[PDB]
């Protein structure tokens, strides 16, 4: 018999956010955002009931080098705590080896966020100077991109970041944004272009995305390897793309109510 599908996701704006009046509500109704809407669409097109859960450790998913244990949403799938992850979870090789990903539902690349007026236009710019500190989320695909890169500029950036004092790494996107906003132009934040573009249209309208993206990739909906949900979820993502629903939802959560003018 069909069983309610446990969805793991993460509190990351504008993907999943607690409604202001969440206390009046319960279950799935507590949350709103792009991935809440996407989860509803996927569930509708696959014919399942579901429960949204926020990942216990608040992480995306990395494997500990020593214990080989996966954390975050990836871990929740790997160890059978959740049936599906619907979140801004980047499709990566190391993850694909242990979980399944749908075709991507959103495109993104690593990007640079500055406080307005910061004299930085590119990654190369960052790499050639020391006055302005810069960093990434302390866990996830952005950090891994730099750790692994063999590209000269990116290698130079990683070599700087890994031993920077005090630390240039942050625990959450909100922390990186706060650091950019409060550091008077002396900190730049490396983050996914999707988050960057969202923040750029939020008050107090003091940040800017600069330069091209450093890579090009996508977020995918993840299931445990061999799960019966993999196929219908993938077909649903294809259908939603083709029917324009993904574009509509991106506009809804990024731009339709942007706070920094037109
Ligand atoms: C991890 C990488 C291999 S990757 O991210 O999967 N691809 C890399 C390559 C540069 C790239 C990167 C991003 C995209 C891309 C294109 C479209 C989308 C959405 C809007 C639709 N995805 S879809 O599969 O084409 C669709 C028919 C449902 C999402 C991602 C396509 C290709
Ligand atoms: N999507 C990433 C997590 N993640 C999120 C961000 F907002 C970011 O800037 N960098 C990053 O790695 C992942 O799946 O690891």
């Amino acid at each position: 018999a069909n069983k309610t599908v446990v969805v793991t996701t993460i509190l990351e704006s504008p993907y999943v956010m607690m409604k202001k009046n969440h206390e009046m509500l319960e279950g799935n109704e507590r949350y709103e955002g792009y991935c809440v809407d996407l989860a509803a669409e996927i569930a509708k097109h696959c014919g399942f009931k579901y429960k949204l859960t926020i990942v216990g450790d608040g992480k995306y998913g990395a494997r500990d080098a020593d214990t080989k244990i996966w954390n975050g949403m990836v871990g929740e799938l790997v160890y059978g705590k959740a049936d599906i992850a619907i979140a801004p979870l980047t499709i990566t090789l190391v993850r694909e080896e242990v979980i399944d990903f749908s075709k991507p539902f959103m495109s993104l690349g690593i990007s640079i966020m500055i406080k307005k007026g910061t004299p930085i236009e590119s990654a190369e710019d960052l790499s050639k100077q020391t006055e302005i500190a810069y960093g990434t989320l302390d866990s996830g695909s952005t950090k891994e991109f730099f750790r692994r890169s063999k590209i000269a500029v990116f290698d130079k950036m990683w070599t700087y970041m890994r031993s920077a004092e005090p630390s240039v790494f942050v625990r959450t996107t909100a922390e990186g944004v706060a650091r950019v906003r409060k550091s008077k132009g002396k900190y730049a934040y490396l983050l996914e272009s999707t988050m960057n573009e969202y923040i750029e249209q939020r008050k107090p309208c003091d940040t800017m995305k600069v330069g091209g993206n450093l890579d090009s990739k996508g977020y995918g909906i993840a299931t445990p390897k061999g799960s019966s949900l993999g196929t219908p979820v993938n077909l649903a993502v294809l259908k939603l793309s083709e029917q324009g629903v993904l574009d509509k939802l991106k506009n809804k959560w990024w731009y339709d109510k942007g706070e920094c003018g037109s």
